[PDB]
């Protein structure tokens, strides 16, 4: 159980302003069918340390690992999608 | 239903990847298939073209399995990039 305590915080800290917001949105979407928009208020304004503990709360154990890995996946696809969107059509 | 990712989604994103990104994708796939398929189909994947690669995932991971595995691989791929960034 190394991921919830130390791993997530390091990579989260590596994210810039745009990337961090992107993370929260996908998390919001992920928590939606299970918790609704109830914790979204907390998550949206949450700091990285608070965000890490929040995920430990709603997703304890390897649950944090499963959702986080998937969120990082969607984040990569977003960048790729945004990149492909300009190649497919040069008019954005 | 839905999640027709190998047929419509996956094929596009693989094409967005460069050579190194495609290889990195294959490596992570190898890691995932190992406890399930071993190194038996790894030979096929290693040499696989992007179009071939999509059908292979359609084969070994039918239904929404292809989307789930792909999403996790892209996650590790992103973590790799982030790791390399902090290391620099």
């Amino acid at each position: 159980s190394f991921f919830p305590d130390f791993g997530l915080l390091l990579y989260l800290e590596e994210l810039n302003k745009e990337e961090l917001n992107t993370f929260k949105l996908f998390l919001k979407e992920t928590m939606e069918p299970e918790h609704g928009l109830t914790p979204w208020n907390e998550v949206k304004k949450a700091r990285r340390e608070d965000l890490a503990n929040l995920m430990k709360k709603y997703y304890p154990g390897e649950k944090a690992w499963s959702v986080s890995l998937k969120i990082f996946g969607k984040m990569n696809l977003k960048v790729l999608c945004e990149r492909a969107k300009e190649e497919i059509n040069w008019s954005a």
